[PDB]
């Protein structure tokens, strides 16, 4: 049976389970169950399922080299699918809440959940809460008797937290650290001294790479009972590295990919985000160019946004991107090689993850 | 050593632990650690600690009748304090998010967190996320080798979820169920057909009683390794019952307690909430009074709010409250008696919980 169809079948299964449990144990009525069904579908479906599918892909790699009864292979694949949906639901939680936090308008070519007429922010914040609560309901139900349950829940928990930390780094990335203070309204940085590669790296590592790369890979290992086939430090390193590249690409697209293709109108410049474009620009600009950057970044005025974009064009950031890209290929390929020592199979799964990222 | 001081000491311990871990494992800088310290203090401190202290109180009851080495008694009390703080942090998560959801202005005589000048909703939503993530960080760290860890995390998870469900019942309680639809903006009910005791009960059971009464009681049992000293169905029933009473009192105060004493200006009438006052009023009004209620409820206009309040005065709701109160005393005392069969000690802890609620 093909992996994607198995994965989508399991969504329907897990959906039915969660809604049936709301009726039998939580006293839900049909109309509220309907609203939650539609919330779940709208917030969890329609992407590429790259995160969940990585759990399945890793488990399939192991199945191909490990002896098991057929019923065990099915169990492992079902577990990978459930684990994959936990990640997808974790993402949906973060996307719902982030869109509210950021006043985002669209995502993937549709309105952000909170903007649905019959949702509103008052409901949507809570809907996002439910989303993450469902990850745990899934885990406890499907993995109740599993040897890996503890390690799975502990990892999930750590990833969730790292992600929330990352969110905090992101949202505060345009303020001067020395000025953070709950009592005082936060000015945007005037010097941009904290737009550095190391600071950027910190934001990305926490905000995206743990839930997007580290969690799918490690979850695949846990449901396969294969965590002793790998050097966990290598898995972290390669996860963090591919995750960074993925975020740089997202940053480039924010600015340069036409909105109908992006799925949204990118506002990193108006939001004064610490983007790869801004850090790399500030890494290579002269005095005049910096000054011009400072006079125009982080302002809604389209004229000012256009100055910033011109600055990035003229600064020939494509060349820095290509050099960064070349470095990431060396390092990712080196890490893949190191992974081959203890597991060629897992190395290959990582190689796949990298190809899908590198040319997407 | 007195329970409250032990509990507050443990807050400082757990705080230091979480911030020290952010520095050593999450790459936090001092200024962000400072912001999180201030967020934690502002959102977790200053209430009566009734929820956390119930965990400690239950554990102390058991310690008085159970043989243990001194070091075990200290371990159990430390565990109760940590467990108690998990509940307090869970509450803080919900209060932060609820205040944002509801556009609340104050709570406990201070601005809602999101309204702090240097916070804002964009940060505050995430701060609330961190709050709940810290419950799990606490659990995994302090309870790592504990026999009760699984049962504690599963219970916590279920309570969290019940609470989020309850939030959904609450926020939707002024809409007609048959009209809920993410695609369509939600009108307020014109008939108030869903303002019934059973519907009200559902909202309260989920939104408050699981995290306010059931979780502290059961957590106390788990850290004491005492869950076989009780009939769990009785614990649920008494929890749900005292929790309901607690919410009715809160509802009465929303409307009638002067704002400097309430800590906030109550807006249940303008928010068109399904309050005990509104359900009980609709339970006893004549046609004319209902009609008047319908023309004035759920409107910001102070004139209209004042009509509703007059209606409640003239309807002599104090008498229904006293009769409800009398019924709750019978039922709570009956349940306490039933609890005495398997544990007089636990019965007494529940008796305390009830006294603190009944005359607060
Ligand atoms: C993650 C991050 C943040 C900011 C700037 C960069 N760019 C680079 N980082 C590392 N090597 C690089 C480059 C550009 N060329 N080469 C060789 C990376
Ligand atoms: C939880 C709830 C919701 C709505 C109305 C009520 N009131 C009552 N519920 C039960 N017994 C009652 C009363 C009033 N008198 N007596 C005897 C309770
Ligand atoms: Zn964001
Ligand atoms: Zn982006
Ligand atoms: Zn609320
Ligand atoms: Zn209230």
């Amino acid at each position: 049976m093909a992996s994607m169809e198995r994965f989508l079948s399991v969504y329907d299964e897990v959906q039915a389970f969660l809604l049936d449990q709301l009726q039998s144990k939580y006293e839900i009525d049909p109309n509220r169950a309907r609203y939650l069904r539609i919330m779940m579908d709208t917030t969890c479906l329609g992407g590429k399922y790259f995160r969940g599918m990585t759990v399945v892909n890793v488990a399939e790699g192991f199945l191909a080299v490990t002896q098991h009864d057929e019923a065990t292979k099915e169990r492992i694949l079902h577990d990978a699918c459930v684990g994959g949906w936990m990640i997808e639901f974790l993402q949906a939680h973060y996307l719902v809440e982030d869109d509210i936090m950021d006043g985002s308008v669209m995502r993937r070519g549709k309105p952000c959940w909170y903007r649905f007429p019959g949702v509103t922010t008052q409901c949507a914040i809570n809907d996002g809460i439910i989303l993450k609560s469902w990850t745990q309901i899934m885990a406890w139900h499907y993995f109740a008797d599993r040897p890996f349950l503890k390690d799975l829940l502990c990892l999930f928990q750590k990833v969730d937290y790292a992600t929330a930390v990352g969110q905090m780094y992101d949202v505060t990335s345009m303020c001067d650290s020395n000025k953070l203070d709950p009592e005082v309204a936060q000015p945007m940085t005037t010097d941009f001294a904290e737009f550095t590669p190391a600071i950027y790296k910190r934001i990305v590592k926490y905000k995206t790479t743990f839930y997007t790369y580290l969690l799918p890979l490690v979850m695949g290992l846990l449901v396969s009972e294969a965590a002793a086939s790998v050097e966990m430090n290598l898995v972290e390193r390669v996860a963090h590295l591919i995750g960074e590249y993925f975020q740089v690409q997202d940053d480039v697209m924010d600015c340069f990919t036409p909105p109908e293709q992006l799925g949204k109108v990118g506002t990193d410049i108006e939001d004064a985000k610490c983007s790869w474009l801004a850090v790399t620009f500030l890494g290579k600009a002269n005095a005049a160019q910096v000054a011009e950057f400072k006079a125009n970044y982080g302002e809604k005025d389209p004229a000012k946004v256009a100055v910033v974009k011109r600055l990035y064009s003229k600064a020939n950031l494509q060349a820095d991107f290509a050099a960064y890209e070349a470095e990431v290929v060396r390092e990712v390929e080196s890490l893949i090689e190191q992974l081959k020592v203890k597991s060629p199979t897992f190395a290959e799964s990582v190689a796949v993850v990298w190809e899908k990222t590198h040319k997407r």
